[PDB]
């Protein structure tokens, strides 16, 4: 280009559909943008290039009713980082109700114990938009009250929840899924946010869930990412990781992408993510 | 007397002065009263007698402003059960609970019901069998004790109420703490009459139904079931001396001077220490 090489390299191009986020709003697709952004630019030197193939990068329902992109940088041989993972989701099928979904994880492995990160905005219904924001933890809080201490107090995590809810729009959201409750922490920002003002969610959107999102990623490169971890403590660490991921995407998979995306792009995509997932 | 022990024993006298529960609700008082008879009732096999001195048993600030009184007993040498608490406080501030908290030889959770009255205009309430293994890496834990026991259905009833909302506490610790179906929820005691309604009809069977869940299904051994090995116990046991730590510490070393005095405090808070073997 004139200026610059976005669409002459090829790792940038690969992620150009990734960031082009077709299916949000401005002030949702430029939030996801700069924390996708922050996350890359910041931890670029201990970050593996994208290795997913363009088919499990981005797929689709060929009948067009659902379309989604996938971008995955694992850690390298020495990065505290397992992977981060960026996503959006698009499906808008039955009378006309048409879910979004754009998240980042950010997930560590076993040669540190610190937690790890998420931000998901998920807007299936059209009065609700979900907003989860989290460092959840990987050590148990009551036996490990130190962990809970530097985490979590001493980082005032629970600020940007207790901002948020004071917002008349802005009620706490109550999973039906017990794992869920029980893998977030204490200072997770669980929240549902009334969608049926475009002018006014757009505005708790870039005044509000912005700057918490932005600062929730800033401690979790400062205070996690940025003593050594025992082989006992590392085989506790990576069987509850592997819970949490499996957990977390297993019912997706397995049962909301063959009716998203049909079977032929399912059977296609869903090994292959449980693959990168590490499942 | 002519039918019973209670004028002539001791322990049974002044475990009676607890049993009146003087400066709470009428409805109140039976709920506590129900409880904790059924947990003596049906455990009565397992527990030891009040094994605790008398001025630890009752207390009172000297003029007279606090009033508390606990009710402690062991389980037995083969007992599942490490010791039950139940308790009030008065001083305006009204508690009443009843935990129950199980021991090393079983990994069941805990039990806990308080009702914490700080203001008018609400009511405090936290019923719970507290966890005592983490969800996430016991996920057949988390099946056995929360899912197939349907706890959270106590929870999402009561809060359907309009009076009643939910309670997010200050403490990170209990918010960890407590079970993801743990009911944490605020009262809103619009008017006395409103409030005693919800009380008898809504809290009482909910608390009465939790605690059928403790004594069958946590405290209640299985069949040809199994023993906790090496130190799972030293992992049990460290969590359980955190939590009931946390559970009474700042209350003890800040609160009971606030509240009591100074010297009847003193007296007071390290035979409940020991008591709570923290
Ligand atoms: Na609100
Ligand atoms: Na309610």
């Amino acid at each position: 280009g004139p200026l610059g090489s976005s669409m002459e390299d090829h790792d940038d191009h690969l992620r150009r559909k990734f960031m082009e986020f077709p299916y949000v709003s401005p002030t949702r697709k430029q939030l996801m943008v700069d924390l996708m952004s922050t996350v890359e630019n910041r931890l670029q030197s201990q970050l593996l290039p994208c290795n997913l193939p363009p088919d499990v990068r981005n797929f689709n329902n060929p009948n067009g009713s659902a379309e989604a992109s996938l971008h995955i940088r694992s850690g390298d041989k020495s990065s505290p980082i397992d992977f981060v993972i960026g996503s959006w989701i698009h499906c808008k099928i039955p009378t006309g109700v048409s879910l979004n979904i754009t998240s980042i994880s950010g997930f560590l492995n076993s040669s540190t114990k610190a937690p790890n990160f998420v931000v998901e905005l998920i807007q299936s219904s059209s009065k609700s938009l979900v907003l989860i924001l989290d460092l959840p933890h990987r050590k148990d809080l009551v036996l490990n009250p130190d962990y809970l201490k530097e985490y979590y107090q001493d980082t005032a995590l629970d600020s940007h929840r207790q901002s948020l809810l004071k917002l008349p729009e802005v009620n706490p959201y109550v999973s039906p899924s017990l794992f869920v409750r029980s893998a977030f922490s204490p200072t997770a920002s669980m929240l549902k946010i009334d969608a049926e003002e475009e002018d006014k969610l757009e505005e708790i959107l870039r005044d509000h869930v912005s700057p918490a999102a932005k600062e929730v990623l800033e401690v979790w490169l400062e205070r996690c990412v940025k003593i050594v971890v025992g082989e006992e403590e590392r085989m506790e660490l990576e069987r509850r990781d592997k819970s949490f991921r499996r957990k977390s995407i297993e019912d997706d998979l397995d049962l909301q992408f063959p009716r998203m995306f049909g079977e032929e792009v399912s059977s296609r995509v869903v090994h292959a993510i449980k693959e990168a997932f590490g499942v």
